[PDB]
């Protein structure tokens, strides 16, 4: 299903998808490493961060070999955000949008495949 390995063409569809939600307007506080200036706990907390920076080094180094490892990786930075974030927090509202994207972006790819 989605543990069949990734292909070539695979590949290129997962980059649409990437920009597809750096180029989203609510993904700007996903698109680099959060800054631990900006929250000096972070990194105690949350011990496997993930952003979308970091997904694209991946993507075009052919990190990935399944589409279960590409999804896994996407999931991380919401759930980061949602447990390390408050539920009334801007933040969390733009994991819920940006995750809602992500799942309809990922239905196209799939039906793609
Ligand atoms: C605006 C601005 C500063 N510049 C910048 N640039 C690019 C991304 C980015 N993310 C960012 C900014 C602040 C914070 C975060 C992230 N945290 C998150 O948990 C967000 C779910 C990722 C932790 C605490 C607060 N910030």
């Amino acid at each position: 299903t989605v543990l069949t390995p990734l292909t070539e063409k695979d590949y290129e569809g997962l980059k649409r998808v990437l920009r597809s939600l750096q180029a989203h307007k609510m993904a700007w506080p996903f698109l680099e490493p959060v800054d631990p200036n900006d929250a000096p706990d972070y990194y105690g907390v949350i011990k496997e961060p993930m952003d979308l920076a970091t997904m694209e080094e991946r993507v075009q180094r052919r990190y990935y070999e399944k589409l279960t490892e590409f999804v896994a990786d996407m999931t991380k930075i919401f759930d980061n955000c949602r447990y390390y974030n408050p539920s009334d927090s801007p933040f969390y509202q733009c994991a819920e949008v940006l995750e809602s994207f992500f799942v309809q972006k990922l239905k196209g790819f799939k039906a793609s495949r």
